[PDB]
């Protein structure tokens, strides 16, 4: 029937990603000499408690995380024109990116998985809920408080992994209306470290979240 | 017993002509869609936080949808009209809730029900923390919180969703919860965001709620 | 001498699991057509908690479970006179038996290991710690508070999975002495219930408690 | 020239490990017609915390499981003379060792590594906490309050794994000076259960705390 | 094009990683005739808690470990001038280091990979949360309280692993500015112990902090 065209819609779609994953061994990730830039975005939803005795604060947010490989690229006109897929982020490479101020493990609220599009980009979009030191201290003022967080590679250096913001405004669209807390200012701003000790560049994308009680 | 051993092998047989013997399902497709039917019994309000501005829910969450992939003539099969097998054994859709402040627990064995047509019926019960601002939970009109469930990864023309009702269903809610349910509706919508010309759908699941005065 | 002979049952064994197991293709579970009853029983230990605030009870308790497969059955003079054997619980089919009114995911205190016998009956003790919904109110009079949870296959009917008890009563024979909570009563036993929608039967095992904070 | 030695060293334990684990099937653990001895020690690290409210204690503990079987045996002189070598938990059959009295799940606070001697001998020393139920009055005594649990076997009797302790002595050296609770005696002792039930033995290892506050 | 050298130096790393870990199966381990030396240095980061009912607080730091294995060796030049990579830590070996005197199993923060460098070494830089066992008595104090825990391998002894610092001195240059304590000192020191029951040593690092609230 029609049946039959959904079959090979779904062998395109089976062929494709065999020949992306199941014909070479694994992308070893990138290399001075092959380097990769990741673009982060935050979309903050929540922020669900503040405490003052441990200065620790609990945000809940989606990562936008998009880069670019070569290793999947295909021509859409040889698979059935399939521009691109879902598939388990358990099948691709994903950038090492880490907050470096969390008190406690990251909690992932979404399904891992994400989209590849034949150009060879991929974009994962990972809802976490995340504790890290913060001083809630002046969140009953009016003026409120102020925290910061740094994300960027645990592992590698500006000479592989790259970061980059698309924009430096924060995106609060989703933001609870009700959060026991109110915000002033979130922004996303790109920077880069440098250490005594080495000739790289580290860069990071910093948080910062500007917020008081309702 | 003697045709004992025929059913189990009959059924064994059919498992495998589904599974090993054809491979993994890539999901749906733009050009071949889903459609998961949700619904949601309602079993407890556990907890409400409005420190935090959390409530925690107990549920059970029904998903049905349907593969010609999955699909069989029982008659090969020894009039094999259904099974149930473990939910890792196929494709199950990545529905979410859009909303949860913690990682979702399963409080159910994970195994749904294959029906000849190709029918999936998936019965998961989790407890589940989403964001929800208890204000007036101690009064007669009591609180509204609402939390919807979506594909993750996926638009509308890829995985659709439809409710059999628009009622939540109350028949197992527990009699002496802290909490006494008010209202709850279970209400299908579509979203855009216009970085995309295609449809989003979520499922709403709208509770109001008050402390059990009795 | 002798240590050679506790070599060969150590072969027996490992080839009687060898031909059981994975000379055997994973069995399918019960269907109507195979069914099979699982015999259900308590053990309550501890009542840890009740929380007034969330209305929920943490019990811990040790869980009997048995069944009789079929593919399980063996003749121990092919097998060296063995009669039974300990294996672990992910090597076997096990049934899907949950709580029906838990409000966490239930916590493993043991091992996860079954014995099999060689007419093909299991035996399966789970041991947990479960927070169930329940109202404790009344936990500080003498008549005391009484809590219910059900147990019983999640996905199969009594048509697929029958379910039953050897006795109505919980043992309390090992119910810890200094918890917080005495026990007036603990009951196990088996319902049957029926849905509009559908013809087909329901079982449960209804366990039902009633205690009072230790004067 | 001096490396091929340490190299050559490596070569022999490789050897010996392969030989010993994935060249034959793994042991299906005791039988009636081949019984095995556990030994069992404890060594009482801290008292962490007491509960009156829900009548469960915190210890952190070291245990001190050892056992023999001839399939672990080897001659050191095929293997260039090797004595013993440490390896994963994973990698060698382990006793099913539990808490009977336990409220919580038990937290493993070591690498789960282990030492196998050429006599075929293992041990295996896990750090856990442990929640059992103990109940606390007179902790503020100067009598202190006592708790008791009991180690054996979840699943096997006197018949295919048999209980003993090197010693009766609780290993207090290790004790946290400063811990909340001062440790007044401690004993490990080997008891016997008999059911009327069933004909055979149960052991388990009593270990018995007296204790009070600093 | 320039995708061609991007291709073969991606071509070259894989075909070094497969030609240490798929030659030759995964290494056993240092052993007395193979020895090895770890390096060990602590960035404290955030002193998150202080519990004084259980005598426990909680720290967040970065523990860097070095080793060199002659094994993890390579010759740029045949492997297309690559210095070095970064790889997931599950795929090489790495040491048993861990907390003699935590009471809860301990927290990773940061994503787990390390680098290889040609030499044979590897830097590992796991971020840890750790509760250990602390009087934090005095923290009020001008003077402030002092906590202390060791590390060290677990299974191995100091004929199989040693241990060393770079600096006597625990690295304060990220501590968290508005952390709710203040660091007064931090000392890691080698240290040295014989166990009387086993006849060699023991060495372990021995982590002091004085701190105080503020
Ligand atoms: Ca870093
Ligand atoms: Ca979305
Ligand atoms: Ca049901
Ligand atoms: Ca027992
Ligand atoms: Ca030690």
């Amino acid at each position: 029937k029609d049946d039959d065209d959904k079959l090979h819609s779904q062998a395109n779609l089976m062929r494709l990603k065999s020949d992306l994953f199941n014909r070479s061994p694994m992308y070893p990730g990138p290399t001075k000499d092959d380097p990769l830039t990741v673009t982060l975005g935050f979309t903050l939803q929540d922020i669900v408690k503040a405490d003052s005795s441990t200065n620790e604060v609990d945000l809940v947010y989606w990562e936008q995380q998009r880069w670019k490989l070569n290793s999947l690229m295909w021509d859409p006109n040889e698979y059935g024109n399939i521009t691109d897929f879902r598939t388990s982020a358990a099948d691709i490479w994903t950038p090492d990116i880490t907050a470096y101020s969390s008190t406690r493990p990251v909690q992932v609220l979404s399904p891992q998985n994400a989209l590849v599009t034949h150009d060879g980009s991929v974009q994962y979009l990972p809802a976490q809920r995340l504790s890290f030191m913060c001083d809630p201290t002046g969140v009953d003022s009016e003026e409120g408080a102020t925290c910061a967080v740094k994300f960027g590679s645990w592992s590698y250096s500006g000479f592989e992994i790259d970061l980059k913001t698309d924009t430096d405004q924060v995106d609060l669209s989703s933001y609870y209306a009700s959060s026991k807390y109110e915000i002033l200012s979130a922004t996303q701003t790109r920077q880069v470290r440098f250490y005594e000790c080495c000739k790289e560049p580290y860069p990071d994308v910093n948080l910062v979240v500007k917020f008081r009680e309702r």
